[PDB]
């Protein structure tokens, strides 16, 4: 399978934090391959110059709605305004981040609360908000993560622990999804070091590490979801892909679904 | 090469005590001789775990009831159980909230209290207990599942707070290491246990055969004693094998030197 650009060509997207970073760059690869997008982020001004650059780029339509998704009340409404304003869903681009500092672990613990509320709780608010949209569509599922969403790193605990859970919820929401013969897909983007500035301010005197560009990674995200491939991946080193593989927890999901009873599926 | 002397006279607390893995857990402690401090919410099986931790030798047993929805209550307890023992050897996060296979179709409310009882209680918890473990270079065990290591269906959120404990405790052990601080984290993967609540709960459902909850007791302790990163126990001779993944461990390594060694 090949990706073509007419796939998402009148498709009603959503993407979070897209106000600026890869976020950004996604709504602008829809806009020009002319969908509907639904836009979020806390910042009203930054929404709105990107909106405004969505329409100039060829978007379908293109409306945002401004909000924080520490607030999980805010999360569901903002998935039933954006089907309303699109008549439907098809794709589910969660993408945004709580901010977070590169630090030893030491006694953050309301941190950690917080970092778990945004980073993982409102991304399954958001996906049980929009899945009957999705079923509808037979729609999919973007679950942005990163390198230290499948190994561990120094610096980032809170991080970590919040695209960890990702992994073990949305990798078992999609077998069931499979095993139910319901047809939604979810993709989980592993994401190596991006030359965002958010990011590029972060590592800065830190970690001395080569970024990828943030315009090409936006595009591996929208052609991987839209291929509905279990996971993409992203990174300056081939390597990656390779050591981040695991054969072994493939060979261990395929084979324990011999244990149940069928009769629940 | 383990031996039960080690633990003759440390200080430990166990988590979810009162019944399965914890309540095995308090009685191989009790006979090899330790202090232990047990917890629950349930009042009455805590007390009847303590008598019986005295009987099987215990060289103290106490208990301490509440739920560990509460971050406040886990932080005090932690406080207070190392008042009662006047110090602390080793810390075992054991307790999760009660676990039914059903196709996700939790509301939010639901999933938040799994990952506040199975995760997050256990980051306030460790982080108060650290002092002190700092202190005894004492130990951490962080009682993990082949579901926080590997996707089933039937249990999302289950999954979701085993993942998160790992990508945490990972973490931390790393951090503990690279900072020379002298406190290990033992994450322990368990297969399916024949508890009570477990065998319950997979009837009519998942056709597997368990393994043994007084030996799984033991070899948690064995694990947490010598210091080991992780633990797999599991029926079948293929678990530790097929979950090893080497990547991972070659790409921690190798990670460290982008780090500026003047930020430790
Ligand atoms: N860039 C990198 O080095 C890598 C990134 N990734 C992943 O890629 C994704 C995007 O990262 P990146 O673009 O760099 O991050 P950025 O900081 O550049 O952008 C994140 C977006 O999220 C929004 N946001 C921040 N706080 C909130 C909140 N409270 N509620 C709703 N939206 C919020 C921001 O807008 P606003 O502040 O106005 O609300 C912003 O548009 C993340 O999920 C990250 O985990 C993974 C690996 C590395
Ligand atoms: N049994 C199995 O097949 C498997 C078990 N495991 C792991 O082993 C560990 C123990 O499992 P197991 O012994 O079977 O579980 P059990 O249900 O048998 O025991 C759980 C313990 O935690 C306590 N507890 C439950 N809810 C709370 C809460 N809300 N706040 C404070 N305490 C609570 C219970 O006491 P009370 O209700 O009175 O508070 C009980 O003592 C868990 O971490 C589990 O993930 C891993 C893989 C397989
Ligand atoms: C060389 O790679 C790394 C080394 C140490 C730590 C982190 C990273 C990168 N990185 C990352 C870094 C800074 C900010 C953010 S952000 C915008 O999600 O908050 C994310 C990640 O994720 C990684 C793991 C891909
Ligand atoms: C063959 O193993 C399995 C197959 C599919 C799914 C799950 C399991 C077991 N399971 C488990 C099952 C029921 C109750 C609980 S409990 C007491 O922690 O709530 C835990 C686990 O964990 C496993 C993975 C060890």
């Amino acid at each position: 399978e090949e990706f073509r650009p007419e796939m998402l060509q009148g498709k009603k997207v959503i993407v979070t934090g897209a106000s600026k970073g890869i976020g950004r760059e996604m709504a602008y690869h829809l806009s020009k391959m002319g969908a509907h997008v639904v836009l979020t982020a806390r910042s009203e001004e930054g929404l709105q110059k990107v909106v405004s650059r969505c329409l100039e780029l060829g978007a379908a339509s293109a409306h945002y709605i401004a909000g924080t998704m520490e607030d999980m009340t805010f999360a569901e409404q903002f998935i039933v305004k954006a089907g309303k304003l699109m008549g439907g869903l098809d794709m589910l681009i969660l993408n945004h981040i709580t901010q977070t500092s590169l630090s030893l672990f030491h006694d953050d613990i309301h941190s950690v609360r917080r970092v778990m509320e945004v980073n993982f709780l409102s991304y399954v608010v958001m996906s049980t908000a929009a899945l009957p949209m999705l079923k509808q569509s037979n729609g999919s599922i973007a679950v942005i993560s990163s390198l230290a969403g499948k190994v561990t790193y120094p610096m980032v605990a809170p991080y970590s622990a919040s695209k960890f859970a990702l992994d073990g919820f949305f990798s078992t929401i999609r077998t069931e999804l499979y095993i139910t013969k319901v047809n939604v897909s979810i993709t989980l983007c592993v994401l190596g070091l991006i030359d965002t500035e958010t990011a590029m301010k972060e590592i800065s005197g830190i970690i001395n590490a080569q970024a990828s560009p943030k315009e090409e990674c936006a595009l591996e995200i929208i052609k991987g979801t839209a291929l509905r491939k279990s996971e993409v991946y992203y990174d300056k080193s081939p390597l990656t892909p390779i050591l981040l593989g695991n054969p072994g927890r493939k060979i261990m999901e395929f084979f324990s679904l011999r244990y149940y009873n069928k009769d629940m599926f």
